Formats: C-alpha cells, sequence, structure tokens
C-alpha cells in the first residue's frame, strides 16, 4: 500500500506532461503530485530563501510563504480537512530530487510545531523542535536516500560533489525522528507550522527538480520511481 | 475618534432587534457588534469552558473555537485581511458585561503568542504571555471598568457580590500591559494565537450578555454607552 | 559496557544497607544509585505530586524540587559538570519500580526542553515535549519492562491489577523517542529543564520502591538485576 | 527613592579608582557598580558578541556567559536568592553609557522568558518576548536617555553620528513595556533566561564605557549623575 503524503513543493522544474505550470512554482500536494493549488514562484537561484508553513484544524487551511531578504513574497492555501488525509501518528520531513537536470536541494535551518488540544482541558500535548544547523552524524533525523549532512552543518537532501556541484538523479529525505500526534477521537484542535531556509545553487538552465516540506504515515519510505518530478514523495503522476 | 475593534464574542444573550441570531452564539465581530459570522454556542451555564483563537496573514482566516469538557464543540470562521483592519500596533484584552440580565464572567486562565516576521534573515519577533492564575495586582494588565481579581486567584470581568453571585449593568476589560506588533511594511508572514478559560455561572434563566477576546488600537478604552449589549467594545449597534 | 545514568530520584523506600537516609527522600545520582546529593521527602502518598528539575552549562548545578497543592515543598543541587558524565547524545525517560513493598507509579503530565547554543546563531538546536495526557498508542515513547498507558490517559511506569492496586517485584521505564543533542565540540552554552506530575498511592505501610526522571545513551535499557532498590536504572548498587 | 538594580554588566573600561579590576571585565552587579563577582572579559571590539543570562529560584545561582561566533568565551557566575534582593514585579532592560572614551554600543537582538510556578495543579505563568529585529517605533519598548532603533533595526543605546561614528557622554536604556512577575509568596520555582547580541567598535585605543542587561523597579529611571562608570544604572558609585 502506498504512502499517504501531504505536502508543500517548491517545485523548481516545470514538468507540463504532469500537470506543473509551465513556470516554477509552489504548491499544496494532497496524495498526489499534481498540485491542488499552485502560485508563481520567482526563484533566486544562488540566495537563500525561507518557507514557513502552517495550519489549523479550525480553519481547515493549509498556507505556505516563500520568501528571500528584499524581495516580494510568493503565498499558496488550500481548504482542507488534514483528519480526513492523514492518520493520527505522522512523521514530517523534507525531501528533494534531481533528474536530468540539478541544483544543490542544501537546507540551512528547519524548526516545527504541533499542538493538540482534547477539550478534557488537560493543556495541548506539544512538540517543538529547531535546527539552525545539523550535525555531522543527526541522532535524531531519519536520512533516507541520498540524503546527508555535510561539515559545513547543511543538510544536502541531494547529492553534491566535494567541490559543492550538484548531481544529476539524485534523491533523499530527513525525517524528524519522533512521530507526531495530530489528531485523536476527543480532539479539539490540532496545529502546526514549520518553517526552513534553503539554498539552491545551479550550474544548469533549468535548475531542477526541487524541494518538499512534508508529513506522511510514521513508515514512510522514498517510493519506487519517485525521482525527478515526482520529488521522492510519490510512486507515479496521478 | 473612535476604537478600532477586532472581537471573537461568546454571546449569551441574543438580541435580535441588532441582529443577534435567536440563540447564544459565537461570532467574528469586525469593526461592529453585527458580527460578519456567527455560529450557535451550546451554553452549559455553570461549567468551564475554553475558547481557541487563531489567524495569520497568509491564511488570512480568523477563527475560533468554544468548547467544554466530554461535549461537542463550535466553531466559527471568518476570511479577511487583518491589515487592512487594525493598525500595526495594538493591545489585546478579555472584555465582558451584563445588562438588565447577568452573569459571572469568571476567566481562570488566559494565553497569547504573536509572532512577526520580515523578509530579512531575521527570525521572527515574538509575544507570548500565559496567565494560568491571576494575582492580587496584576502590573501586566490594564484593568478597566469592574475588572477585577479575586481571592482565588481568578479575573472577574464584571461585578460579583461578596458571596459571588453576579450583578446587572456591568462592564469590564483586561488589556495586556504591552502593545502588539502585527504588521510592518517589511513584513512576510505575521500569526497570533490566543486561549482563555471561562466560568458562566447565572441564577437568571436566561444570562447575559457574554465575554470576548479582543484586538484594538493601543489607547483602546470602554466606549461611553457600551454596556449589555455592545459586550463594552463599541459607542452603538451599527 | 554498561549505560550512563544521570537521574533524579523520588526515593520513597529507604535501603540503608546501599547508604540511603533512613527517610523517603529526593536524590540526585551520578553514574550510581548511592545519590551525590540527598533531600528528606515529606511524602503524600495519594496525593498528586510535582517535580521540576533544571540545568544550564555555565551555572553547572543540577537542581530539583518537589511539591504537593499547599505544602512546603523540598529542593536538591549538585555541582557537576554533566559533560563529564553525559554522552553528547542522549535519551531522556522516567523509570519506577516496586519490590517486596509496592506503590502505584502513576505520571500525569510530563513536559522537556533541551536547547545548545553553539557557533551559528539562535540556538544550534532546541527540543521541546509536552504531555498532559498521555495516548492509548504513544508512538512517540519507548515503553519498556512494565510501562503501559491505562484507560485515564495516564502512564503507569509499574504493573497494577484491573482494581488499579499495584503489583511488587515491577519495573518499567519510558523514553522520548528522539534522542536529545546536549552537547557539540562549538558549544557555548546547553540546558535542560523537565517537569512531571505524579500519583502515589499504596496499600503498604512502607511503600516502595519510587521514580525517577533520567538522562542516559540512546540505546539505553534496563539492566539486569535494576529492580526495587536500583529503580530501573542500574546493574548493582555500586 | 533610588532604584533596586540587579545586572550583568559587560564594563569595557577599567574605573580602578571606584573598584573595577583593571582590566576590561563581566560582573554581577547587586545593588551597586562594584561588582560582586567578576571576570576578565576576553573581549573583541569590532566583533558581534552574544550574551546568555539565566537564574533559577531553585539553584539560586545568577550565570552569565559572552562569546563571539561561539568562540572566546567569559564566564561569570554569583550564588545569590533574588527574592530577598529585588521587588516581586520588575521590569527588565538594556544600559548603555559612554564617557570621555567612547563605543557604539548597538544591540542587534534581544530575548527574554520568565516563569514563575506556585504549589496549585496550575501551570506557570509566563512571559517572553523576542526582538530579532527593532522596529522604527518600538511601543513595547521604554526608550530612555539616548537610546533609539536605527535605520538597519539596530537598537542604539547610545549617540553614534550620522555617519556611525560613537559619540562621548551618552546614556540610553530600553526597558521592555510589561511589568514581569519574579516571585510571588506561593511560589515553588521562578527562572529566566536572558540572550542578547552586541556590537562594540570603537575608535579610541580605550572604548567605554560599557553594556549591561538589569532588572530593576517598574518605575525605574536613568538616575541623575549615572553616566559613564555608573552605566546608566546607579546614582553613585557606592
Ligand atoms: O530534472 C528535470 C527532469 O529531467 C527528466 O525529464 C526530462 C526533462 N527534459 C528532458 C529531456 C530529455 C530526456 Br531523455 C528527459 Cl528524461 C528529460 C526526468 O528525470 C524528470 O523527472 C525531471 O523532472
Ligand atoms: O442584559 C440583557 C439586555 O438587557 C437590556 O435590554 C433589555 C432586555 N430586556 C429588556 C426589556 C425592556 C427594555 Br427598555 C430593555 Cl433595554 C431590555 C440591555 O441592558 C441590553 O443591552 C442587554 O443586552
Ligand atoms: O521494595 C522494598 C525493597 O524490597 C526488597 O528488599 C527488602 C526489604 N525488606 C526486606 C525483607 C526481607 C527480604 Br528477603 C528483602 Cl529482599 C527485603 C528488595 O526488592 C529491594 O530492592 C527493595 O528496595
Ligand atoms: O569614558 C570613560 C570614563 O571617562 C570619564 O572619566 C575620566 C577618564 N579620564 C579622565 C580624566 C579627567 C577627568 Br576630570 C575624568 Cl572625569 C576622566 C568619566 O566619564 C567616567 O565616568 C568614564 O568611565
Ligand atoms: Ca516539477
Ligand atoms: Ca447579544
Ligand atoms: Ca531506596
Ligand atoms: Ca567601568
Ligand atoms: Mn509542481
Ligand atoms: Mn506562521
Ligand atoms: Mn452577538
Ligand atoms: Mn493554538
Ligand atoms: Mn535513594
Ligand atoms: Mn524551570
Ligand atoms: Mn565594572
Ligand atoms: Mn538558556
Amino acid at each position: 500500500m502506498a504512502d499517504t503524503i501531504v505536502a508543500v513543493e517548491l517545485d523548481s522544474y516545470p514538468n507540463t506532461d504532469i500537470g506543473d505550470p509551465n513556470y516554477p512554482h509552489i504548491g499544496i500536494d494532497i496524495k498526489s503530485i499534481r498540485s491542488k493549488s499552485t502560485a508563481r514562484w520567482n526563484m533566486q537561484t544562488g540566495k537563500v530563501g525561507t518557507v514557513h508553513i502552517s495550519y489549523n484544524s479550525v480553519a481547515k487551511r493549509l498556507s505556505a510563504v516563500v520568501s528571500y531578504s528584499g524581495s516580494s513574497s510568493t503565498t499558496v492555501s488550500y481548504d482542507v480537512d488534514l483528519n480526513n488525509v492523514l492518520p493520527e501518528w505522522v512523521r514530517v520531513g523534507l525531501s528533494a530530487t534531481t533528474g536530468l537536470y540539478k541544483e544543490t536541494n542544501t537546507i540551512l535551518s528547519w524548526s516545527f510545531t504541533s499542538k493538540l488540544k482534547t477539550n478534557s482541558i488537560a493543556d495541548a500535548n506539544s512538540l517543538h523542535f529547531s535546527f539552525n544547523q545539523f550535525s555531522q552524524n543527526p541522532k535524531d533525523l531519519i536520512l533516507q536516500g541520498d540524503a546527508f549532512t555535510d561539515s559545513d552543518g547543511n543538510l544536502q537532501l541531494t547529492k553534491v560533489s566535494s567541490s559543492g556541484d550538484p548531481q544529476g538523479n539524485s534523491v533523499g529525505r530527513a525525517l524528524f525522528y519522533a512521530p507526531v500526534h495530530i489528531w485523536e477521537k476527543s480532539a479539539v484542535v490540532a496545529s502546526f507550522d514549520a518553517t526552513f531556509t534553503f539554498l539552491i545553487k545551479s550550474p544548469d538552465r533549468e535548475p531542477a527538480d526541487g524541494i518538499t516540506f512534508f508529513i506522511a504515515n510514521t513508515d514512510t519510505s522514498i517510493p519506487s520511481g519517485s525521482g525527478g518530478r515526482l520529488l521522492g514523495l510519490f510512486p507515479d503522476a496521478n
């Protein structure tokens, strides 16, 4: 049985044969690579970008924003009730790919908070983590595929040479080690927010393929055939 | 020279003559007592209730949920860009009233978090406070009208007798002492979250008038003529 | 090789044989059951207690306080550099035992925060979790020995019958699932704090054996021979 | 009539005639400019520094660490019960002065957390603010003397010219707007943590005079005659 995925994609490469708009874009992916909602993303290759993501079960609106120093931001939102989509326990992560074309998929920092409140006025259960650099052997991350942490304390989701040159046909992901509780039968409100900073560099005219923040079943793994345009998340483009 | 008001009301008394639905309701108030959105509130007089309020500038949805132990919740939301409504600096507060009819408007706890993030590398600016108990002399609150802290460590927004019985024609508010920064020219995303627990008791078969969490110009004060149905927030019913 | 243990013990049963003082006590344990520091704990069996523990690497003072509603608190401290003791990556946990004599070792809530500041700017890393009730399937806990979560949402560290009657000769522990990063080469300051609430009930005249909060090597497991007076932490009394 | 002051000073200029050690030093000040504890400061004029300060009422140890890019660290600690020094309600702030000699007293960020926990089931009361830039009109700061926010979003505690050259005989302070509750009779534990980053530059061979983080009576003001060596904090050198 396939994983169940919700993701925010920073999609650098337009794959118009599988429903991408014809420009780099941000998107909200609900169980499919074909985003439920997109916005045109004005990439700044070579510059550090920031992504902020948030949701809560009352508003039922998942939103993301991407910005760079000085520049205008790109936003995207989608109305969705995540408890109709995801299981009650999840893992959260980051993924990235390259394909025929390539780019660095470098993460410089990543934080995440979730809260789960029940009517029983026990206060909310909560989880927060923050990484402002990464350990070169990160015991609180599950690294999958080609993901690794370099000597600069950067998380490299996809392969780069010793010179820092990105490689094609690469896929990797990093999940936080602890499962996250995002609903239960008695729950009143669940919320989460996530931030990460990133550095996509590329020598290619058309960099590819992009980076995501994603939420999945706890035992999620890189699907077979999920390289390139599928962002290490899906086994097909349905 | 009137205040600028955004509020979530727990309106226990139907004033159908000024547009209330004909039942106790939770509502979102944008510069008018006449709610832009309401939902039926199934009151549990004598039982401790919990309200959670959330907003962010990307999703632009103001949401609130009210619940009691072992009971279903009631939610209300309204799509609104708060930057088009409120000033950049605000104060946040709780208000309550009684009129001809009455209830205790007792607050057992109140917390609030705000974050403001700009395009810069700088992490979000933030404020958080949490009161799970109120001090006899709460120097971090601006107490307005009949509002006072009692011997049990509770905030009473409106008058109660020496034996704990509510009095009619009362108005009271409590503002957090520090102004909150909610937008800036340079801003990328702003968000706030708030929670309070409340205890409404009444000897009246129909209690009145309600409690709000509100946001306003920093110099906000109880308007003249704001008693009873106007919840201590508005000078008229327009 | 043997685990590395730093613990705060709530030691309900005096084993004067192995150096316990002749009264219930709160103790700080560094690599030995024989506490580096103790203070008398005036137990209130059948009443909900609270423990707060804190440390930072500049002050180098590990402190704990135990209290009950309307009671005098008891404090214990020890001056130690915890990096002389602990590995850079640890798991944090709660343990309990019963032996010949018994008690319930019930956990009603548990929170923990750690922060590590280096050379990057704001926290190289932070981790916080808060459990105000425990799920029936707590996927973010590693439960060892007899530890289980019950129908009331409490964490029971040691065995209880269907009636809630504690059992003798029981051992149980619960670890937070994710490893915690408490030091690295570039580190300037590291800190943590933890809080738990507990309900110890017993039909025995002298309840036994107690509860700890502990920090260990990530791969920590209940040592052979760690029953009773050794609190599920140590293979012997050295 | 005189303020009540607790401070951590970064004293760039040795005033031996008022009991400074004869080198730049960090110190802990309890109701006097004459530090109760000092450490030689591994000082790096022209480089951005970071300060971390912490205290809790159980350990009763006020500790500070100053470092630069995670290196050149200086630490100072002092054993003191702040309950016996400070009032229950305070304001927290930053101060800085120049005198005959001069330096920029630039603050690039400032954060603060306080927690106060009593016997009750009630969880901690708390306050947190984080400023990673300073806005043009900081309505949540009480700016005293020469302190202002500049075009870069930095807080300048003392006078700098239009070109960025520091001026002599300056004094400035910034207080967080909300009073902070650091103790109550029913308290079990109270704690606070403060961080700030700073940038001290000087065309002088000897910069002066220094920067402090301080905790005072809520109504604290710059004492008359508190320039230069007295750091904007004390009326005299007693
Ligand atoms: O990295 C960009 C893309 O490269 C590959 O698709 C192609 C894009 N342009 C091409 C041109 C020729 C050939 Br053959 C291929 Cl496979 C492609 C595939 O790996 C895609 O999944 C990926 O999105
Ligand atoms: O507390 C409930 C209500 O009591 C008063 O309104 C009346 C309720 N019943 C009435 C009957 C007659 C007249 Br006149 C009035 Cl104003 C009222 C007014 O104080 C209202 O503002 C308030 O909402
Ligand atoms: O639970 C209380 C204690 O019970 C046992 O030790 C004894 C305490 N009193 C005794 C009396 C007789 C014998 Br045999 C034993 Cl083992 C004990 C052992 O299980 C101890 O580890 C434990 O601390
Ligand atoms: O900025 C450094 C110092 O400059 C002044 O003190 C003097 C330093 N050298 C002097 C020489 C003569 C005289 Br009079 C004075 Cl006050 C001083 C005073 O402003 C001091 O408070 C300050 O610490
Ligand atoms: Ca694509
Ligand atoms: Ca009404
Ligand atoms: Ca013992
Ligand atoms: Ca000096
Ligand atoms: Mn796409
Ligand atoms: Mn947000
Ligand atoms: Mn209404
Ligand atoms: Mn919330
Ligand atoms: Mn012991
Ligand atoms: Mn603490
Ligand atoms: Mn000095
Ligand atoms: Mn700290």
